[PDB]
């Protein structure tokens, strides 16, 4: 069987030959697609992609944030990872106009909107307990109750609060499906950064289902990846050709060190990737 | 060149080789994949299935009502429609604990979710003016001023709501997107029943791409179809497989008559197919 790795590669290079110039929110020039799905096994293997290192303490320190219910980059960046610092600060709060928030705030990002969504944000200090619908719990519920489901959906994209965020989420939805003692997942992500973003964002979603499943008793199965605007910057179409060339080694395994109970129960050393062997780190703005 | 139709002929294929059985909440039992996804154009053509006959009055007539922000069955029912009636009847209410609630009351389902997101859904015959966003215009909005934008989108999923509901929407999210002057939409389907449903589906969002192509003067690109719950119900798979047998006819044109200003203001009487000559007639069992 074709190594999993080859389906990111395959988009890529699917994007270079076929991509269309499409300007960006910036000014920078993307290649960009419309429309696109990819499918990792998540059987005995984990997709950390290979061909360039992925910042794996980034997305678990960043999944646990989120599971957390947490809008507050400080609470991520004590712990050493800075990825949503700059969202936070006074500059990038008064430049939208939140000149009112404290420091940090960024507004009902996905961490709110997965333990409580259809609440009123206040701020990121609140006490949020029992308000708006728990949709991470209820999706574990819904697994262990009725595994045939087929409306097992987390949701980020929330149009009432979209103006209150500092950055509109680009992962819209997921969904969960259970087969034969095996659990899957979709993510909808409406817009990918094929260079910096997407590796990354393949992570936190394989990971996700591993969480699910391991408190669920359930095998992983496969992660499906669909993109709207799948892109890449013309600034990363030479570092990306480098890439192209490294052939992929087989994917890490990703082992979980103890029993847990509750998807909140989760901890950072609860995990070991194990056999991680990326090629050449390369640099990307 | 080949025929769009294959793209969805090829879906059926794929489930029937390698779909693993799994029950439904309706007991009926389905093959089943996870994750598909088709791609139709839209350029000079309107994939309106033609191995089939597909209910075209139907799906136009039940998007203009979506787009009139309708949650009354009855409304859609007067037009000579009637696929949303028994979800609005009085047993069906009953079943779901809404012994309260009027027949044809929907609660908040997709043009309720469309006008008004996130606003308190009273009955199917409240004002909703300025009540929630009206991701509709919203959308219109951004392809006419920055047709670049990677946040072009429409949710009708709604977990605040979802209680009222009929039933929970299909149709979970769609998706805008503009390169070229020409106009392109991903619909996420999260569930598709793809005997019965598929193909009036993607009529639906297809006819969308248009109208909303229209009033921004822009061109259809193409219709992407993202599925979740891919499924074909076990007494669909002999009529299936007669369908799987003939062989598609070009797909039609569809044209609209006159230039239209706001979303609103098209009527049924706007819109015409062109050359839509289908096989017959399929019935499928209902679920
Ligand atoms: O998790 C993410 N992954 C990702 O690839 N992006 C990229 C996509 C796009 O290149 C940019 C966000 O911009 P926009 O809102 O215009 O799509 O970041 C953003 C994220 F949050
Ligand atoms: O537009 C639709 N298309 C469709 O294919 N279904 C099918 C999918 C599934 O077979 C059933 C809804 O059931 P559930 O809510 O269990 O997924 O109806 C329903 C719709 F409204």
């Amino acid at each position: 069987p074709p190594h999993g790795e080859l389906q990111y590669l395959g988009q890529i290079q699917h994007i270079l030959r076929c991509g269309v110039r499409k300007d960006d929110r910036t000014g920078t020039g993307t290649l960009s697609v419309f429309g696109m799905q990819a499918r990792y096994s998540l059987r005995d293997e984990f997709p950390l992609l290979t061909t360039k290192r992925v910042f794996w303490k980034g997305v678990l320190e960043e999944l646990l944030w989120f599971i957390k219910g947490s809008t507050n980059a400080k609470e991520l960046s004590s712990k050493g990872v800075k990825i949503w610092d700059a969202n936070g600060s006074r500059d990038f709060l008064d430049s939208l106009g939140f000149s009112t928030r404290e420091e940090g705030d960024l507004g009902p990002v996905y961490g709110f909107q997965w333990r409580h969504f259809g609440a009123e944000y206040r701020d990121m200090e609140s006490d949020y307990s029992g308000q708006g619908v728990d949709q991470l719990q209820r999706v574990i519920d819904t697994i262990k109750t009725n595994p045939d489901d087929r409306r097992i959906i987390m949701c980020a994209w929330n149009p009432r609060d979209l103006p209150l965020m500092a950055l509109p989420p680009c992962h819209a939805l997921c969904q969960f499906y259970v087969v034969n003692s095996e659990l899957s997942c979709q993510l909808y992500q409406r817009s990918g950064d094929m260079g910096l973003g997407v590796p990354f964002n393949i992570a936190s979603y394989a990971l996700l289902t591993y969480m699910i499943a391991h408190i669920t008793g359930l095998k992983p199965g496969d992660f499906i990846h669909t993109l709207g605007d799948a892109h890449i910057y013309l600034n990363h179409i030479e570092p990306l050709k480098i890439q192209l060339q490294r052939e992929p080694r087989p994917f890490p395994k990703l082992r979980i060190l103890r029993k847990v109970e509750k998807i909140d129960d989760f901890k950072a050393e609860d995990f070991q990737i194990e056999g991680y062997n990326p090629h050449p780190t390369i640099k990307m703005e």
